[PDB]
DNA sequence: AAAAA
DNA sequence: TTTTTGT
DNA sequence: AAAAAC
């Protein structure tokens, strides 16, 4: 009987999606607008898809869309077409578009984003084999790893694999920092069965500034000694307790982090042919100062749409500024502290949304 | 593309 | 109508 | 560099 909010942070979105026919089409249309750099149309299709994912029933008529926010005329035409014959002519045209197909294929490589994919398409490349064998192209260390471990990285990480990775991370971390708190974040924290990677947040209540800085180096050196580190990139912290973010679009937070590819031996997975006996897994580790742990956990849990709307709600409804490191109140002119995610939600005047309810 | 200012 | 859309 | 990694 209540009104569905336009904000994902005011909706409970579990993995039980009753509208996959509509949201799969809307996700394709959004992805195409992202590729065509049409940010506004992209966001409108992402918001429409997100709200339909929150519904406790499937849409079976146009009357069912009444009172649902983020569904304008364009989105309602797409829903009408899917109700008509079970297909989206708009999404079908995108799936057959050469630019869209090439972008999906090229960006599926680790180390290849929008700019490199667009460059290769405009050069006339259409297959990964023709890219890899070209004698004029030069590849980054990230792309070399992306091509070498391609098949493993494109097959998604399942729950037994994520759990096996969690054990490896926790065992390595507590060996060097016994009081450290390790939390698996991302999709797996939200209850997902699969993911493109396994993400972790690491924090320590008693570690020194040096101990905190050295942990990622100690843990990765230990794995390097065991020949388990297939790719490793450690980004030093640029965290400053009172500095403003400076960048209008900063994809990464300022905490110390590492982007890894780990060699996951089959014997460690408690879940068929064996093969090489191991699988390459994308793993991200984030180290944050103990007092920022709630902001970092909230930002790394996701989903991306839940994070966007949290920040949008904070700005437009509360005149607050939120990020992975802090929460600032522009009216009271004070930073708001939090020991848990619950305290962040309470500062924002939001009902607490459980991690498994953040799948917007 | 949709909603707010 | 013009502005905003996370970061 | 730009670009990529969330
Ligand atoms: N544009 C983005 C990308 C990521 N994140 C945050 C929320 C998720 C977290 C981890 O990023 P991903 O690994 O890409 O997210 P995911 O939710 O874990 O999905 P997947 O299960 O595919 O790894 O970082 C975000 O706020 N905004
Ligand atoms: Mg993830
Ligand atoms: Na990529």
């Amino acid at each position: 009987v209540k009104k569905i909010s336009q904000y994902a942070c005011q909706r409970r979105t579990t993995l039980n999606n009753y509208n996959q026919l509509f949201t799969d089409a809307l996700d394709i249309l959004a992805e195409n607008d992202e590729l065509r750099e049409n940010e506004g149309s992209c966001l409108a299709f992402m918001r429409a898809s997100s709200v339909l994912k929150s519904l406790p029933f499937p849409i079976t008529s146009m009357k069912d869309t009444e009172g649902i926010p983020c569904l304008g005329d364009k989105v309602k035409s797409i829903i009408e077409g899917i109700i008509e014959d079970g297909e989206s002519s708009e999404a079908k045209a995108v799936l057959n578009d050469e630019r869209y197909k090439s972008f999906k294929l090229f960006t599926s490589v680790f180390g290849v984003g929008l700019k490199t994919a667009e460059k290769w398409f405009r050069m006339g490349f259409r297959t990964l084999s023709k890219i890899q064998s070209d004698k004029s192209l030069r590849f980054t260390q990230m792309q070399k790893a992306g091509f070498l471990y391609y098949e493993d990285l494109v097959s998604c990480v399942n729950r037994p694999e994520a759990e096996a990775v969690s054990m490896l991370v926790k065992e390595a971390v507590v060996t060097f920092l016994p009081d450290a708190l390790v939390t698996m974040t991302g999709g797996f924290r939200r209850g997902k069965m699969t993911g493109h990677d396994v993400d972790f947040l690491i924090t320590s209540p008693e570690a020194t500034e040096d101990e905190e800085q050295q942990l990622l180096h100690k843990v990765t050196d230990f794995w390097k000694q065991q020949g388990l580190l297939l790719y490793c990139d450690i980004l030093e912290s640029t965290f400053e307790k009172f500095k403003q973010p400076s960048r209008k679009v900063d994809a990464l937070d300022h905490f110390q982090k590492c982007f890894l590819i780990l060699k996951l031996d089959h014997g460690r997975v408690h879940s068929q042919q064996e093969g090489k006996g191991w699988k390459a897994i994308r793993v991200d580790l984030v180290m944050c100062p103990y007092d920022r742990r709630a902001f970092a956990l909230l930002g790394w849990t996701g989903s991306r749409q839940f994070e966007r709307d949290l920040r949008r709600y904070a700005t437009h409804e509360r005149k607050m500024m939120l990020d992975n490191h802090a929460l600032y109140d522009r009216t009271k002119r004070v930073f708001l502290e939090a020991e848990s995610e619950e305290e962040i939600f309470a500062h924002l005047g939001l009902d607490y949304i459980e991690p498994w309810e953040r799948n917007a």
